[PDB]
């Protein structure tokens, strides 16, 4: 049952990739939830909605790239349930950005653990894959979300509705 | 005196269409009133004025489409007086948007009653006409006005003149 | 309560402008009625319908220009009910053109009274506005309608259905 | 023998669609007959001929769309004989337009019965298909033919050969 | 807590839309699973992979449109876990197409139940939404999958590897 | 009652043209039946469907050209019922092509009899019409269908579903 393509690809690496697929799909779902919160008539921040929908689609692309990797290396994809997000109501633009920052840091931690595993199993292709496609993307995402949180806080969010309105227009628009 | 084209078109449907024509013309007049309120030198919100004038013209188009339908089906148009709007002075951008939301919901209720009548009289052409041309347009209008009211309220309208100014520029501009 | 912009604008002038707004809106409604008469399956003169719809839209533009003037001068718009037209059935192309000619002459008489008022109140801006935007437009409209009535009568309308058909095609098309 | 695609598609609906196919093919044949009547050297109204040929081709397209629907839903097409039209000689442009109006109203009645059946069998796809593709097309056709009959009658057809000549040129050309 | 936009939108309808969102997301996940099965080195049917990935993305779009509808009507989105697909290994191109056909028929049945609910609750906007955006799309999908299953079976799949190869090239390519 | 245009046009020729019109319309209907057989979900050969629909439309054009001829010569068109095709289910691509070949040979035989009649009645215009517009078209059609039957038989149709699939793609596509 060993794939004809498989070479230097540890069972532990294969399992870790399957976990990461699920995590990326989860993140996609979280961002989808956040997007449609901002689309509510009682929230009505269209550029927050657009921002989070974009992130949702990006996370799905990240999951699909891991699925491609799994097959390229001769591993086998095992999908699991995608858990529902922790919240239905995301409270405010600031709260959502803070939740996103926490999520991105959790995803980054998982990727750092995957890189460590790849290094420990002497799998340089996998290590390089993670470095090239995932780690700088995560650092950039985290920096962007931190910048957003800083700006929102400085502007007076979430108490000032005018802050979120103007941030939506000027930063996210 | 029965029209050569008339088929499956109940007298009650014909009467309901004449009522809806009047209601659309009324709505057009309300929006016209609102438009020119915002054009006053002591109000001076040009994009509110433009928004409501556009809505006025759209409502007139809606009325004319119903008039076309009446003739297409072999009904006879009977026009009535167009009543003056309830207010001359619309107080604020927020108050006008709230009044518009109420108006749109009243128009939607009338269209839902018309659809029910068409269904009750087994007039699928009329039911389809209302679904295709009126019902989603109303849902969209109501959602847009609700979004506007939410944003204005969050920004601090009507107490903050700066709120209405910035909404006029950034949302309606 | 005097507008910051108001200068040399008499209360009687302001009232006369509000009356003229109503008259223009009334004329728009009359022409709308006439338009849709010609769209009936038992009348079926598409170019008569188009002609009168154009006139309807033009009269609305005339009303809106007066509303703009009212605000430019610091007067206050007071809308009134728009009365229904005198007829539902306009009988013939010739009869409608004759009714239009009568309407246009009534509107012109009202504008001449407004000009006289402006002159009497030493309001040269208002007098000029009426001269520039309204009086030659009315003279042209009246001359055009008179030409149409003459042609229809000479061709044998309304007794000849062939007359109205050919006029619809060759003059109004 | 149940199609793998079939879902929510009643035997009565399938039968009614087969009847409607035949009716559309019949209508196509009627219009073909009318077309070539106008092409006769002793009739010689080329634009009447063109008008009816266009209608013939349109009715065939309508039949083919129903055949497509039958297969989409997993029903089975059963064709029947296409009966010859009621007349060989259509007498006049006015008489043909009156016969067309009668035909279109008969087709519309059949479509309204089909819609009622679809609604009674809780087949919303079929009901929507009929509403979307057939009912407004029929209302428009009926209104157009009524307009044509009105104009021809007003112009003096069929006694005036000049009426049909000019209608052929100016309306149908 | 009633939304300012909500009108004629039953709690049962809102709940049914939330169920349909989950079902569409589930279908998206199934198709994703199927896609990456065909990308395996021991399966290696690139056009099957592309076909199912396209379907996955389409189902996600369908889910997002329902989420938009929920907010447009003033309902509240409640997400649930996305269950993992029933299979990890989809056996063959034919087996996957058969599983897809079964899935599409299940989704269609759910949409027909939603339409019945909308009709029962006199919600014509919702009924129209389902008819316009979902029901013909499902009929087309089901017909396409049935055609694919027929062709694969006729060609000798799944026993003939040459059948799936050639179908992949000529139909899906 | 003799047409003003009629010259050298025998009553027997006129009758034979009316028979040929019916035969062409019949052939059109046969091909229509065949087309929609191939569109069935349990047959699913789209290029066979397209091929036969094209032939259906071509046969209708042939019928209309004969109708034009009848009027050009001052004959009078008498339409008859269009009989339903002999089969509802055409069994296979090969069987349909064989049935088409038989049909085309039957149509050709009728045209050869018409040419013989024209020659016997010293009607060179009619003979030339048939030669120019019909006889080479029939020879080409017969040769094409024979080629198709040969290829299908050589490839292993109808027992090989792979044969019809590949013929559909490579010859008819
Ligand atoms: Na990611
Ligand atoms: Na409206
Ligand atoms: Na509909
Ligand atoms: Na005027
Ligand atoms: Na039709
Ligand atoms: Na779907
Ligand atoms: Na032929």
């Amino acid at each position: 049952s060993t794939s004809q393509v498989r070479q230097n690809y540890h069972q532990d690496s294969e399992a870790a990739i399957n976990r990461q697929i699920n995590l990326e799909l989860y993140a996609s779902y979280v961002y989808l939830s956040m997007s449609y919160y901002f689309d509510r008539d009682d929230v009505a921040l269209k550029n927050f909605a657009k921002y989070f929908l974009h992130q949702s689609h990006e996370e799905r692309e990240h999951a699909e790239k891991l699925m491609k990797l799994q097959n390229q290396r001769g591993g086998r994809i095992f999908l699991q349930d995608i858990q529902k997000p922790d919240c239905d109501d995301w409270e405010s633009g600031l709260n959502a950005m803070e939740c996103a920052l926490h999520l991105e840091k959790n995803v980054n931690q998982s990727l750092l653990e995957l890189h460590k595993l790849a290094t420990d199993k002497n799998d340089p292709h996998l290590c390089d894959f993670i470095e090239t496609h995932y780690l700088n993307e995560q650092v950039k995402a985290i920096k962007e979300l931190g910048d957003h949180v800083t700006n929102l806080r400085k502007m007076g969010a979430p108490e000032s509705g005018l802050a979120e309105y103007l941030f939506d227009k000027h930063t996210l628009g």
